[PDB]
C-alpha cells in the first residue's frame, strides 16, 4: 500500500519517483521530506475539521464579485421534491427551514445541520449570503432557469471526510577558474561570465580568452571579477554565456555561488549547459538534465577557507546603524536615487508602500548597505497585496524580500489566489531553490482549498513536459499527493481520460485525411464504445471546474471540428443534474494553447473587475486549462454559432433575410421571440463593449467572423485570438454588422450607438484605475517564457493602452479619439 502509492504517484505526474533518489541530491532529499511532513500534517488537520469546515475546504463557496423566485428542494435519497417560492434576499437558512416544514408535514413528523447542494454538482449553497450572492443563483436567474437544491445533512458530510482520509572578513575579489568546455559548432570559443543580483549586475561581465572551436575546448585561466566576496549578497547569481566569433550563440548557464545550506560553494563544478536562441539571469539555476547531448562547462570556485552566509541576528545588529521626495516618489536619476537611499527612514515611517522604489536604489553590491536595507525591512508594515505582487518579481531577488511579500500575500482570499494562481505558479520559474516560502505557500493553501489544490496540480503537472521545471513541479506534485492521497486518485481518474482522448484525437486526425467525416466520426463512436474507452470517460471531476460532474459520456453527440488539430467535441449527461449536467469539453491537442490562455484569464479578471463596480458587461469566461504538452481542454459553450455560420445566410431558415447585414439580427429574432427580443440586443450590446475594450486594451487583432462566436442570449465571445500586446499597434475595432445590432437594425440609431459608446467608456476607465494590478501580473508572466511576452516593449503596450501615464480626463479623450477612428473605419 505503501508501495503502490508511490507507484500511483509516479503514473500520475509522469515521473517515476526512483528518479528522485537517482539524482542522490541532499537538496531533493531534503525537499521532499520536509515538505511530505508539512503536507501529511495538513492532511491530519483536515481529517479533523467539523464538517462545517470541511464543505469549505471540500466545496468553497462561490459568490458573485427584494424579487421573487422558484426553487425547487430535495432529500439526498428521495424522488419527491417541493417547488418553493422564496425572495432573492432570503438566505439559505430560512430556504432550508421550509423544507424541513414541508418533510415534517408529508412524513407527518433543525436548519442548523443541513447544506443545501446544487444537484448532480460538488457545489453547495450556506452561510449568511442572500441566495442572489452565489453564482449559482445568479447564473439561474439571468438564464431564466429554475434553481434545483439537494438538502444534505451534517452526518452525510461528516461520511465525506471519513472515506477521503490518507563573510564579513574576505575582502578579496571574488574569482574563478575557467577549466573547459565539451561542445559542438562551426571561429573561436568565448565565455562571457557576470555576477547578477536578478535583473542588475553586481559589477562588469568579464570574458575569457579567444580558443579555437577545436575540442572539447581548454581555458585553465583565472577570471577575477570587480566586487569583494563579503560584499556577494545572499541570492547571487553566477551566469555565463558560451558563444562563437570571427555573433553566434550557443549556450548559457546560472548557479548560485551559496548553496540551500547558506554555505558559499567550493570547489570545482561541471556546469551542464542550456542551448541559446548574451547572459540569461532570469534562466534556471539547475543544469541541463540531458547530459548525453548538452554542452558541459567545468570551473573551479576556490577554496577562501567554511563559510556561511551571516544569520539575520548578525545581519540586524550591523545595520541598526522634502517635497521634491515626494514629487519623484510616484526609473531616476542619480541625484534621484540617494534622496531616496538617504530618506530611507522616512520612507518607511511616512511611505511604507514606496518599498518597492527604495529596493531598486540600494546598492546590493555593498553588504552594508544591504544589510542597512533588511534592518527597515524586518520592521516594515505588510503591505497591499497590489504591492506584494510586485515584490514577487524578478526585480527583487532577495530571499528576505521574498519572505516579506509571502508575508504579506497571506491575506489574500481564496478567491483571489485563484484569480491570480497562473503567474503565482510561473513566478517558481524564478525561485533559486527548492525549498521556498512561495512553494510552502501555494501548498499550504492548495491543501486547505480542494479547488485551489485541483489547480495547482494542473498547472504544474501541464509543463512536466519542460526539461527546466520537470523535477521542481514534479517534487511539488508528489508532496501534494502526500497530503491528499484521495484527491489523488481524483486526479488520476481525470489522467486516464485525457490519455484516452489524446489516442482517440491521434485516430481522427490520422482518419481525417483518409476518409469523409461522416466515415471518420462513426469509427469514432466505435472507438468510444470499446469498455476500456467507456469506462476511463466517464464519472470524473471535470479538469476545467472540479464541481462540474462529467458522468455519463454521449457518444452519439461526439464529434471533431474541422480546424487543423482536429479537436475533439465530447459531450456529458447527468441524471441527477437535469439539464445543467448536459456539458461539453473541447480536447485540443497540437497546439500551444499558453498565451490564448493568458489572454482568456486576463478577460476573466477584466470581468470580475468590472462586475466589482457594478457594472454586468454580461461576458462568456468559458473554462480553458491547459493539461499538458500542447495539450489542454475548453468548455463548451452551448447553444451558441459562429458568426461566420450565421452570416452564410442559408435558405430555409428562420433568420433567412433580404440583405446580409439583417442576418445576425434575424438570427437573434429566430431565438428571442417577441418581448425577449430587447433583452438579447442589450446583452449582444453588453458583451460587445467588454470585448471591444478587452481586445483594445490587450492588443489583439486579425478579428474575423470565424473567430467571434453568439450565444441564442445575444451574448458576444472570442474563440480564437491571439496574437496580444501588438505582436500581429492595433487600433480600436467596430464591425459593421455588430453597430447594426446594436442600433436595432435601423440606420440611424444615436439613443442606442451612444449607451454602447458609454459601456465602452465605463469598462475602459475601470480597468485604468487596476492598470497597476495588470502590469504586475503581466511582469510576473514573464517567467513563462511566451514568444509575445518576452521584454519590457510588450509591456510598454499596456502603459499605451491604459493610458497610465496620463489623467483620466486625458486618457478618456485620447479613447475617445481611438474610438472615433473605428468609427469611421466601419465602412
Ligand atoms: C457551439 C460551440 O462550438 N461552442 C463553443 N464554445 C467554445 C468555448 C468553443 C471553442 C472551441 C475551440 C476549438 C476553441 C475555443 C473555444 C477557444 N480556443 C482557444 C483560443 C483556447 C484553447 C486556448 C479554441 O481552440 S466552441
Amino acid at each position: 500500500v505503501k508501495k503502490l502509492i508511490n507507484s500511483q504517484i509516479s503514473l500520475l505526474i509522469g515521473k517515476g519517483l526512483h528518479e528522485f533518489d537517482s539524482l542522490r541530491d541532499p537538496e531533493v532529499n531534503d525537499f521532499r521530506t520536509k515538505m511530505r511532513q508539512f503536507c501529511e500534517e495538513a492532511a491530519a488537520h483536515r481529517q479533523q475539521l467539523g464538517w462545517v469546515e470541511w464543505l469549505q475546504y471540500s466545496f468553497p463557496l462561490q459568490l458573485e464579485p427584494n424579487r421573487a423566485l422558484l426553487v425547487n428542494v430535495k432529500f439526498e435519497g428521495s424522488e419527491e421534491s417541493f417547488t418553493f417560492q422564496v425572495s432573492t434576499k432570503d438566505m439559505p437558512l430560512a430556504l432550508m427551514a421550509c423544507a424541513l416544514r414541508k418533510k415534517a408535514t408529508v412524513f407527518r413528523q433543525q436548519p442548523e445541520e443541513y447544506a443545501l447542494q446544487v444537484n448532480g454538482r460538488h457545489e453547495y449553497l450556506y452561510g449568511n449570503y442572500p441566495l442572489c450572492h452565489f453564482q449559482y443563483i445568479c447564473s439561474c436567474l439571468h438564464s431564466g432557469l429554475t434553481p434545483h437544491l439537494t438538502m444534505v445533512h451534517s452526518s452525510s458530510i461528516l461520511a465525506m471526510r471519513d472515506e477521503q482520509s490518507n563573510l564579513w572578513s574576505l575582502e578579496q575579489p571574488f574569482s574563478i577558474e575557467l577549466i573547459e568546455g565539451r561542445k559542438v559548432n562551426a571561429m573561436k570559443l568565448v565565455v562571457q561570465a557576470g555576477l547578477f543580483h536578478g535583473n542588475e549586475m553586481l559589477c562588469k561581465t568579464v570574458s575569457s580568452s579567444e580558443v579555437n572551436v577545436c575540442s572539447e575546448p581548454v581555458w585553465k585561466q583565472r577570471l577575477e571579477f570587480d566586487i569583494s566576496v563579503c560584499d556577494l549578497p545572499r541570492m547571487a547569481r553566477l551566469c555565463f554565456a558560451l558563444y562563437a566569433v570571427v555573433d553566434c550563440p550557443i549556450a548559457w548557464a546560472n548557479l548560485m555561488l551559496f548553496d540551500y545550506k547558506d554555505q558559499l560553494k567550493t570547489g570545482e563544478r561541471c556546469l551542464y549547459m542550456w542551448p541559446s536562441v548574451l547572459l540569461n539571469p532570469a534562466g534556471t539555476v539547475r543544469g541541463n538534465p540531458n547530459t548525453e547531448s548538452a554542452a558541459a562547462l567545468v570551473i573551479y570556485l576556490p577554496e577562501v577557507a567554511p563559510v556561511y552566509f551571516p544569520a539575520l541576528e548578525k545581519i540586524l545588529e550591523l545595520g541598526r546603524h522634502l517635497q521634491l521626495r515626494e514629487i519623484l516618489e510616484r526609473e531616476l536619476y542619480e541625484h534621484e536615487k540617494d534622496l531616496v537611499w538617504k530618506m530611507r527612514h522616512e520612507v518607511q515611517e511616512h511611505f511604507p508602500e514606496a518599498l518597492a522604489r527604495l529596493l531598486l536604489v540600494t546598492k546590493w553590491n555593498k553588504h552594508e548597505d544591504v544589510a542597512q536595507m533588511l534592518y527597515l525591512l524586518c520592521s516594515w508594515p505588510e503591505l497591499p497585496v497590489l504591492s506584494a505582487l510586485e515584490l514577487l518579481d524578478f526585480s527583487f531577488p532577495d530571499c528576505y524580500v521574498g519572505s516579506f511579500a509571502i508575508k504579506s500575500l497571506r491575506k489574500l482570499t481564496d478567491d483571489e489566489l485563484f484569480q491570480y494562481l497562473l503567474q503565482l505558479v510561473q513566478v517558481l520559474k524564478y525561485e533559486s531553490y527548492l525549498d521556498c516560502e512561495l512553494t510552502k505557500f501555494l501548498l499550504g493553501r492548495a491543501l486547505a482549498n480542494r479547488k485551489i489544490g485541483h489547480f495547482l496540480f494542473w498547472h504544474l503537472r501541464s509543463e512536466m513536459h519542460v526539461p527546466s521545471v520537470a523535477l521542481r513541479f514534479g517534487l511539488i506534485m508528489e508532496a501534494y499527493c502526500r497530503g491528499s492521497t484521495h484527491h489523488m486518485k481524483v486526479l488520476m481518474k481525470q489522467g486516464e481520460a485525457l490519455s484516452k482522448l489524446k489516442a482517440l484525437n491521434d485516430f481522427v486526425k490520422v482518419s481525417s485525411q483518409k476518409t469523409t467525416k461522416p466515415q471518420t466520426k462513426e469509427m469514432m463512436h466505435m472507438c468510444m464504445r470499446q469498455e476500456t474507452y467507456m469506462e476511463a470517460l466517464s464519472h470524473l471531476q471535470s479538469p476545467l471546474d472540479p464541481s462540474t460532474l462529467l458522468e455519463e459520456v454521449c457518444v452519439e453527440q461526439c464529434t471533431f471540428m474541422d480546424s487543423k488539430m482536429k479537436p475533439l467535441w465530447i459531450m456529458y449527461s447527468s441524471e441527477e443534474a437535469g439539464s445543467a449536467g448536459n456539458v461539453g469539453i473541447i480536447f485540443k491537442n497540437g497546439d500551444d494553447l499558453r498565451q490564448d490562455m493568458l489572454t482568456l484569464q486576463m478577460i476573466q479578471l477584466m470581468d470580475v473587475l468590472w462586475k466589482q463596480e457594478g457594472l454586468d458587461l454580461r461576458m462568456t469566461p468559458y473554462g480553458c486549462l491547459p493539461t499538458g504538452d500542447r495539450t489542454g481542454l475548453i468548455e463548451v459553450v452551448l447553444h451558441s454559432d459562429t458568426i461566420a455560420n450565421i452570416q452564410l445566410n442559408k435558405s430555409n431558415m428562420a433568420a433567412t433575410a433580404a440583405f446580409n447585414k439583417d442576418a445576425l439580427l434575424n438570427w437573434l429574432k429566430s431565438k428571442n421571440p417577441g418581448e425577449a427580443l430587447d433583452r438579447a440586443i442589450e446583452e449582444f450590446t453588453l458583451s460587445c463593449a467588454g470585448y471591444c475594450v478587452a481586445t483594445y486594451v490587450l492588443g489583439i487583432g486579425d478579428r474575423h467572423s470565424d473567430n467571434i462566436m453568439i450565444r441564442e442570449s445575444g451574448q458576444l465571445f472570442h474563440i480564437d485570438f491571439g496574437h496580444f500586446l501588438g505582436n500581429f499597434r492595433v487600433p480600436f475595432i467596430l464591425t459593421y454588422d455588430f453597430v447594426h445590432v446594436i442600433q436595432q437594425g435601423k440606420t440611424n440609431n444615436s439613443e442606442k450607438f451612444e449607451r454602447f459608446r458609454g459601456y465602452c467608456e465605463r469598462a475602459y476607465t475601470i480597468l485604468r484605475r487596476h492598470g497597476l494590478l495588470f502590469l504586475h501580473l503581466f511582469a510576473l508572466m514573464r517567467a513563462a517564457g511566451l514568444p509575445e511576452l518576452s521584454c519590457s516593449k510588450d509591456i510598454q503596450y499596456l502603459k499605451d493602452s491604459l493610458a497610465l501615464g496620463k489623467t483620466e480626463e486625458e486618457a478618456l479623450k485620447h479613447f475617445r479619439v481611438k474610438f472615433n477612428e473605428a468609427l469611421r473605419e466601419s465602412w
